[PDB]
DNA sequence: GTATTACACACCATGTAATAC
DNA sequence: GTATTACATGGTGTGTAATAC
């Protein structure tokens, strides 16, 4: 059905904080375009994107891009059939 | 600490298995000219290959896809100016 | 003050096909 | 048998600016 994307943890972190998107977007120097885009689902949380996250919402930069690497081995999987791939020796 | 690229862990698996760039192309379902890519570290492991070379190198899509978002990280440590925000 | 989104643009991974050993 | 690369192309992340509250 609906699934969760690694937007909806980043706006639970600004609710809980009072930060709107569009201080949190000029804080990591980008537009509040591309903030409602992340924070949506419409778009991806990039390598890029997870290293001013981690300047401002206090984790590791590998942490934030995890999220995006998990969610999308989690739609890929149901997707690639890997039957006709060997498993070597 | 060093961060080489993907490609080079996965060049020297298909060397010790005598496993060339076209056969392990053929495996997976890619063209050799991605493979060849690819070990040459001209293009990234994406996730959907991860899940490909897992299946035939046999370790996890996780495993192969974390090697390449510690090179993709470490090339952007150094290009990204971080002095300018604010840590809550 | 706040958020959403079509548009133009730029970046990039991949198959095709020609190249070379 | 092997490996490499220019080209066309589909995909997509982002700023601009419009729209709306
Ligand atoms: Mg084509």
């Amino acid at each position: 059905f609906k699934v969760s994307h690694p937007g909806e943890m980043i706006a639970r972190d600004l609710e809980d904080m009072g930060v709107s998107g569009r201080r949190f977007a000029h804080n990591i120097g980008v537009t509040p375009a591309t903030v409602s885009r992340l924070l949506a689902g419409k778009t991806a949380l990039t390598p890029s994107l997870s290293i001013r996250i981690a300047a401002a919402l206090g984790s590791t930069p590998e942490f934030w891009l995890r999220l995006q690497s998990n969610y999308d081995l989690r739609q890929l999987e149901n997707q690639i059939d890997t039957s006709g791939i060997v498993l070597y020796g």
